[PDB]
């Protein structure tokens, strides 16, 4: 299936490693030019070169913090000057949380709000004009299964991911007149660096069986009884941003291997 | 049906007028002592006296802004010193919004976040300990039909009400061990001061038929083809905070007259 | 709270025992006259005696199978002859299932369809005309938490309860014009004779500790860590059919002690 | 993107015209062999000719009524004899309804139950064993946006499509162990012969402007302001049955151009 993505400009946040990078690799395969946005400068270099060397696409690096207005502003200016504008926006930047409502500081609630919601909000305000002028395009929000099905230990992640999911929906109705399709992807258990590292830290005192630990999490939560590869998830982002998905508007697509327990 | 609410302490935000006041009136009828929280000092006096004179309950007035930490802190201290703690918390404070994502300022997103989410968050941290020590109780979040079904003109209200709805759910799972039931009520079209006033303002230039305007909004959105009285809504808050609703935990109850178009 | 249903006529199916009987006692407490519908003739005679003596209301007993068109015809005619019509209809008749899709016979699919969906359909078009001529009324479908959150071992129960939940909302949209409010209740873990008998069967070869079994089902599934009494569920049916819930139209209300994992 | 389904065997019901045919062309494009299932014998012969010439794949035609147990038996036996088993099953057979609950006959309720729900049930337990012996596969149920967002005029369609959506998820949970992914697609406004013929009927006495009628249905219901081509819907069926969607299990995917009003 021809995705019709060749030559398009895709800006992806949280893309120095893990899910963000695999999504960027997915677009590169389809001939998309890629704007990588992340905090980690060195990992950004790693990623950009790897994309160039494997796929031969153009890659622009924007090493900023999207949780701040200044950082978002830098992104939009790098995009404007290099390519004119973007055709594809993927809001992937974010991190899990770990707390109780009773003991977490106000500053932390604020932080995730800035990261998960305000970043998508600011990047939309910033990039939509250029996108509007280029004839339209696609925006994707990577929320989480937690936006609908909260995990007990991360209330702030749950709350702010639900806010993101709703934002996606409201944005969708605002910009569709501009031929801009806005959708939302809710991944389940995705085998990331973060997951492996927390598997290392939690088993260091009981024998370091990290694959055994991961397997029991998957057995507990997912009927398919495995984590997904970031590459598997990536496939869905690419297809939803393609000219093969032209009727997808304001929807929430789950990629969770059965983990969602509700209709 | 005996609600078993007599002598209980109910703290209600946004209660100087409208929905907040009717909820407070609902609790007063059932013999609950009432902590009224609102910004408008004079209207607070009006309300408190009206409750005293009609129902004979104790009424404590807390004239603060719950969108700020200092304001919430004042509430919890007034409650602690007067009654020891609260048995019932109703998070009703809030307001609709009016904007496009493309043109709204960051400050406004922040404001509704502080009002709709952080207030419920701060009041929970503050009041849950006293509630925990009194043997348990009930918390209600008044979100909106918009938390699930967004209205096109108020994205910020939609987003922050969806965040509130999720917060309610995560709080519910955290505090149920303490015999505290946390639920969420999503009202549809409720005939408020705000609605009548916007009906006056929008028809002032075409003949001032404000009841005609309201009726067409109801005809458009609700299968029951009328607004609800605040008193109708109030009934549901009272029952959910009663000892007759002891199995309601982490749920979202819709009072919308058919307005919700989805299962 | 005054429910405002004294003198009303409440038809309740599956009301010889368990939840149905507890619901009927809830209405009888509030002064409503009762039409008890169930299969077992002697169990009915005895429930009817308890209600007449304990509450002092009129009780009609209809000994029929509501899963058949003939059974529902007899309910209609009996209500017509004794009361003229109904003010309240509670569709509670039903049963859990147990099978794999791969093994289950078509007969089994048909039975649960007749029992969960067709029974309510037939009772609706049968009792509605009488209900509208009496000025309107209320209808509640007792579906299940399984209508949204499927249990792995009972796919037929899940499918048919899901169909019922949607039927409830479609009926709501159609009959609100006749001043008839239709709502749906979705119970979680409710302590019924079937759960007790299930727990006894499942533990017969490992110690016979049926209470310990039920406790562990609650611990796994419900954050409240216990089953509901039928009594505390009945409260909700009563309130939703009362004059205090006049704005509830086509809603689904969860009474699940936190069991629903999604918002 | 390489779909990875060349040489696969795709069974598609309701595939003589409209969406079913467009789906089958989608699979044939990707090199899959096709089992066309439909009622009309000559329409099938002709669709089969187009697919063989235009794409160069093997096409089996099964002229049966899948709404009956005999019809589905013949599909099973014909796949068994020609291919041995299926790798892909798309349940598309179906039709919109038109009635009030109050007027509709029990026969009509039964028909749509047989057609929307029982057909998929019977095809599942019939084709699954062959599918698992081939190493696994994919199954998609074409329900509707009406399975979640009911249209007022077709309650039976709403109920049975809601039952199907839940069936899809229950099957998903049961057969993922056999490496079989089951997912559900919920289309919005799709430009089909039935919509065209509906628009012609509805406008015969007011000017015969059927295109203008369809445009106004889109304007009212869908923010994208247009109907989807069957082609753009097919894309989604293909991708979801491909080797690129290996983590999609028991999900419901909306292709509705913004029509779904809730998130």
């Amino acid at each position: 299936m021809d995705m019709g993505i060749s030559g398009k400009v895709a800006v992806i946040t949280g893309s120095s490693s893990g899910i963000g990078l695999a999504i960027a690799e997915g677009f590169a395969k389809e001939g998309a030019h890629i704007v990588l946005v992340a905090r980690q400068v060195d990992r950004l270099h790693e990623a950009a070169r790897s994309l160039k060397e494997k796929f031969g696409v153009r890659v622009l690096e924007v090493a900023v913090d999207v949780a701040t207005p200044e950082g978002v502003d830098a992104v939009v200016e790098s995009v404007r000057s290099s390519f004119g504008g973007a055709d594809i926006l993927v809001n992937n930047a974010g991190t899990g949380s770990n707390e109780t409502i009773m003991e977490a500081a106000d500053e932390k609630w604020q932080f995730y709000w800035e990261l998960h919601v305000m970043a998508a909000v600011r990047l939309a305000r910033g990039l939509v004009p250029g996108m509007r002028a280029r004839g339209g395009g696609a925006i994707i929000h990577n929320a989480s299964i937690c936006a609908v099905q909260p995990l007990w230990y991360e209330p702030i992640y749950n709350v702010t991911k639900a806010a993101l999911m709703m934002f996606s929906k409201t944005l969708a109705t605002e910009v569709i007149k501009d031929n801009i399709r806005v959708n939302c992807i809710n991944p389940g258990l995705i085998l990331t660096p973060d997951w492996i590292k927390t598997a290392k830290e939690l088993t260091k005192d009981n024998g370091g069986d990290w694959k055994g630990y991961l397997q029991s999490v998957a057995d507990e939560h997912a009927p398919i009884k495995r984590f997904a590869s970031p590459e598997e998830l990536a496939n869905f982002f690419v297809f939803l941003c393609s000219e093969r998905a032209t009727y997808s508007v304001g929807s929430a697509y789950f990629v969770d291997g059965g983990m969602l327990k509700t209709l």
